[PDB]
């Protein structure tokens, strides 16, 4: 079978953990995903965390509103960072685990500031607000000596909600 399209939220930072992103303060003009996969995050950080909190950005307040400055210099930003790439957790070494993300929205990255940059291989989607752990899917550890997923200690998010 062939698969169906997406559905779209009016809210397009229905997914954020942190209403309070100011959506007007993005730059450059963002353009929106308006697909639905499964998208990726690798962080250090554990699951009891992530699945109680979701994923909440560093500072929606006074954080770096400009994609292509947070891309390139990476300080605390009203973002948070997951990519289109399942594997790119080959790529973080320091990084424990592998997030699974079934959320609506978020900037993409490439499609927003150019495919040219020096981070365009990260292929990211930049979620202003973050990201309700209703809408992280859940995470496999990652064995750091062979870049590898351990696929038997995944773990489901059990706030997940699927929505499509």
């Amino acid at each position: 079978a062939a698969a169906p399209a997406c559905p779209r939220f009016d809210d397009p930072v229905h997914a954020a953990a942190d209403p309070r992103v100011d959506v007007e303060r993005i730059t450059p003009d963002p353009v929106w995903r308006t697909t639905c996969g499964t998208l990726y995050r690798s962080d250090s950080r554990g699951p009891a965390v992530v699945f109680e909190q979701g994923f909440l950005p560093k500072d929606v307040i006074d954080g770096q509103y400009d994609i292509e400055s947070y891309v390139l210099v990476n300080q605390p930003s009203p973002y948070v960072s997951t990519t289109y790439d399942h594997d790119l957790y080959k790529t973080y070494y320091k990084s424990g685990y592998n997030y699974y993300i079934d959320a609506p929205g978020g900037v993409d990255v490439n499609k927003t500031i150019g495919d040219r940059h020096k981070w365009a291989d990260q292929v990211e989607v930049a979620f202003p607000g973050g990201i309700r752990t209703e809408f992280v899917i859940g995470v496999c550890p990652v064995d750091k000596k062979t870049r590898t997923e351990k696929m038997s200690e995944c773990v489901g998010n059990p706030h997940y909600e699927p929505w499509h």
